[PDB]
């Protein structure tokens, strides 16, 4: 019936002076826009149909045409930024917000989905959705005593949309909107459905991706223990944003970082640092590099949790981007650690994999590694053991790699390797 219409026939029907004819053609548009291979969005837009769809959103007397036009606009707003913009320019934002409280659940769900698509386009439209007042009615849809009585797709829909209201930067979302949304996010983070949990963790990762004041308003809600729990989930779609969020938080203050350690996060890291998914192992090592940039008593907890051999592990064999993160973790460790903490690091076998990485062509890692070697030599200086260190480095073939760094030229690299060869190695 309404299958595979041309855009011309859709236009003929929608332009008619007959509500049923308009409904039939709007449904035909919805089906065109719902096909998987190349839905003709630009053709629909060029025909001038967006304003008609938007006016149909307000037809309270005809809920099927509200539903059909809502679904059509949702699929257009899902497209390119230019196409999302056409939807906004047609006036759809307040028309959708008015539909959030519809007695028909399928229409309210459309409005949630479409507003998520619009907010999901970027910072300006996110902020414009907030200004038109979407947050209060969005949160009101979740005001039940037990989230478990809501339909599954329905709850995942609202969670996805809320996380888009948290998502982008330059600027980050308004402080007031964040504070308004956070309590609901905390509740969702405790819901038993893997998609809601994943989406909730993504939202938290967005909110922690900024300056320390932003991280603080999240940590103040008490979510770090729950995030650490999700960090140990079996589902990779949960683990990935939980680790992102956790990694964002330890970019903050030493006190914010200590909350992560206090919650038991370090115990999960033997698994994460050997995880078969490359990006999980990369972000775990990145996370370690920021914990080793903390206080000496925080470095010490890394020691007590047995994590230094795992750092030697990743430095020895990992994807190259992961190894670079491990190199950073080692330079931070040696820059902040005690003499004794540095000696332990050498006892675990850090020198050889460190030296082997001087063969890498990436200039910035070579800098980082040379810095680390310097910090370790300063430890041997206080113990009067520079010579034993030089012998270790020489025998594993490190000296040749440092020698060769001089024919290499970066102003700092060529330099740093000189100093080392003059100061030690006679
Ligand atoms: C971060 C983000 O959301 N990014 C973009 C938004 C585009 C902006 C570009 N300028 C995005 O991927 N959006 C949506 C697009 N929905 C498209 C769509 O057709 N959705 C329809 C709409 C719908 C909704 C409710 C009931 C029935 C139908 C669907 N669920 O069948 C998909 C890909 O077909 C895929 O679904 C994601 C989503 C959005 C809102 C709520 N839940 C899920
Ligand atoms: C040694 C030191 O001073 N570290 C401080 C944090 C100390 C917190 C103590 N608890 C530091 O800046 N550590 C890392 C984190 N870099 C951050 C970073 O990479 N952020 C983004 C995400 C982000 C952005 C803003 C805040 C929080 C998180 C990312 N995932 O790429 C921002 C861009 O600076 C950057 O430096 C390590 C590094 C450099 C290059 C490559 N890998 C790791």
């Amino acid at each position: 019936g309404t299958v595979n219409w041309s855009v011309e026939d859709i236009v003929k029907g929608i332009n008619s002076n007959n509500l049923e004819s308009q409904l039939q053609a709007t449904q035909a548009a919805r089906k065109l826009l719902s096909r998987e291979k190349q839905p003709p969005i630009d053709n629909i837009i060029r025909a001038g149909l967006i304003p008609k769809f938007v006016s149909f959103l307000g037809k309270t007397d005809c809920s099927p045409i509200q539903f059909e036009s809502a679904w059509a606009l949702t699929n257009i707003a899902s497209g390119t930024s230019e196409q999302t913009k056409a939807v906004v320019d047609g006036g759809a934002i307040p028309a959708f917000i008015s539909l959030l409280a519809s007695p028909h659940a399928h229409i309210s769900e459309q409005a949630v989905w479409a507003l998520g698509n619009i907010a999901g386009d970027g910072s300006a439209f996110r902020d414009l959705v907030i200004k038109h007042g979407a947050i209060d009615p969005l949160l009101a849809l979740l005001a039940v005593p037990d989230l478990s009585t809501l339909a599954c797709g329905y709850l995942r829909n609202l969670t996805w949309t809320l996380s888009n209201l948290c998502r982008n930067k330059n600027p980050a979302p308004p402080l007031d909107a964040v504070e308004q949304i956070l309590p609901t996010l905390v509740r969702l983070l405790h819901h038993n459905d893997p998609e809601v949990l994943a989406d909730s963790c993504w939202a938290i990762s967005y909110l922690t991706d900024g300056p320390n004041e932003r991280i603080e308003m999240v940590v103040k809600k008490g979510v770090v223990p729950q995030l650490v729990k999700l960090l140990g989930a079996t589902e990779l779609p949960i683990v990935t944003p939980a680790l992102r969020a956790i990694g964002n938080i330890v970019t903050g203050t030493d006190e914010q970082t200590q909350k992560v350690i206090d919650a038991g996060a370090l115990a999960v890291f033997p698994s994460l640092l050997t995880n078969p998914k490359t990006n999980i192992q990369k972000e775990a090592t990145w996370t370690m590099s920021n914990i080793t940039a903390g206080r000496q008593d925080q470095i010490q907890q890394v020691v007590n949790h047995g994590l230094v051999p795992f750092l030697v592990g990743v430095l020895s064999k990992a994807d190259f981007k992961t190894q670079k993160e491990a190199a950073w973790a080692i330079t931070n460790y040696t820059s902040g650690g005690t003499v004794e903490q540095i000696v332990y690091l050498v006892h675990c076998g850090i020198i050889e994999p460190l030296m082997n990485l001087l063969s890498a062509k990436d200039t910035k890692i070579i800098q980082v590694i040379l810095d680390a070697i310097s910090n370790i030599f300063q430890a041997a200086e206080k113990l009067g053991e520079t010579e034993k260190l030089s012998i270790m480095i020489e025998e594993c073939g490190g000296l040749d790699k440092i020698e060769a760094l001089q024919r290499h030229e970066n102003e700092s690299v060529y330099k740093a390797s000189l100093n080392l060869i003059e100061k030690y190695f006679s």
